[PDB]
């Protein structure tokens, strides 16, 4: 059923908090070699210490995944110091600050920089060696756990985009007969249902972070292409806060 | 079955060429008041001249839809000089330079800037007045060959634009804004993917005039989705590099 990932170099972005953190713990338990990236040094170090306790070799890099040059310079260090990434988990997400009208547009831009464009940059960095070895796994994490109304459109759109990235990349790999590089996407149901047609997008039930990761890991280890989960976007209540 | 759009202020981006131009002509015949945006002054003036020949009031603006400030500056002019746009056609698309002659990454960024983020900026500029009046129509044109280096960006951007449409549609519904409609011209691949749908590699496809016929009919009947076959020749594009 489930593949071994022992000794595989697994790189997880956004590993200092949330799903990314919990995902790192699961790979640690499986004795992968971990490369953890996060913008927040403190969260990153906490994740890494626990992963070591779980029995894994772990390396950390503070990386701002809104910054393409930071991603590439850090990827260069990974390749030189650690080796070739075999499982890439694109998990980093934008974190919103102010709601205020005047400062929204840069954060709408950042939403796409982190949630979508970062996946291009990491794939460009790490897919060539995977292709060369015909061995790899690219994991598009397009679910994250509440977003204020001004960012709802950007946030949701960016998830459709990430799912599109996965679907297109999957078929490109197939077209090119790159049979050893697998893809897995963690996808919110709203990408299939929309919001109004699916009351769960407003009412739940939703999943605990532990449940999301259990489902993600099961999908990765059985090499499922798609893993649908209910989001916790709280659509109607998010929108009623203006009405 | 079809609404009249007589005297509606219809803004079309990418109106200096291709289906934007052909769409401008159809709105011209229906006696809309046209606002045409494009990065090319001559293409723009050519489209305008024919729209005027077809009997319509027409105004033009040279606008780089990759540039948020330019969009907002131009929108301010439209509001002041012409009035409140009632039909917004988000049609501008990225144009690529071969990676033989340019770096890839700025063009991947530009793909999202034009094909997705521009729709945010035009919507933020024009939707408020539409909502105030409870009258408007936002048209997401997410159908437009692309080389292998840009195929992933190009395709992903169309999924994104369809996601924009679907989310916006539901926000408006949730807020009970009944008079602002949405229409999306969507490639079939967003529902089927590529390998599962041989037409994405083999066709048959539509001629531009057919695409525009279907677009106009959907707009005028206020259809939310209009699926069309794309012409990206997926497998042959990729297998070329093998
Ligand atoms: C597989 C292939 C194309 C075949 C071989 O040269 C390896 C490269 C690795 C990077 C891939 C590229 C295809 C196009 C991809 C998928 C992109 O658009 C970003 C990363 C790119
Ligand atoms: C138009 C085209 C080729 C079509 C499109 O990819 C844009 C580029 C822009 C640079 C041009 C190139 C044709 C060949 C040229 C003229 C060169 O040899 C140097 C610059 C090159
Ligand atoms: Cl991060
Ligand atoms: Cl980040
Ligand atoms: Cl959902
Ligand atoms: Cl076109
Ligand atoms: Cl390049
Ligand atoms: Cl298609």
């Amino acid at each position: 059923r489930r593949k071994s990932v022992t000794g595989e170099i697994v790189l997880i972005t956004g590993a200092g908090h949330g799903i990314g953190r919990l995902t790192a713990y699961e790979f640690a338990k499986l004795k992968s070699k971990l490369v953890l990236w996060d913008i927040n040094k403190h969260g990153l170090e906490e994740t890494a210490a626990k992963c070591k306790g779980l029995g894994a070799k772990v390396h950390t890099f503070v990386v701002d995944c809104s910054n393409r040059e930071d991603i590439y310079s850090s990827a260069k260090k990974v390749k030189a110091e650690i080796g070739d990434v075999s499982i890439l988990v694109n998990n980093a997400g934008v974190v919103y600050t102010s709601d205020l009208f005047a400062t929204q547009d840069p954060q709408i831009e950042k939403t796409f920089e982190v949630n979508v464009l970062a996946h291009f940059w990491t794939t460009k960095a790490f897919l060539p060696a995977m292709t060369k070895n015909n061995h790899g796994h690219i994991v598009t994490v397009a679910s994250a756990a509440h977003v204020s109304v001004p960012f709802l459109l950007a946030y949701c759109s960016s998830k459709f985009a990430a799912v599109g990235f996965h679907k297109t990349l999957t078929d490109e790999l197939a077209a090119l007969q790159i049979t050893g590089v697998k893809t897995t996407c963690l996808c919110p149901n709203f990408v299939n249902t929309g919001f109004i047609k699916n009351p769960s997008t407003s009412l739940g039930p939703t999943l605990e972070p532990e449940e999301v990761v259990n489902r993600l890991m099961h999908g990765i280890l059985t090499e499922q292409k798609m893993i649908f989960i209910p989001s916790s976007i709280a659509f109607l209540t998010t929108l009623e806060r203006i009405l």
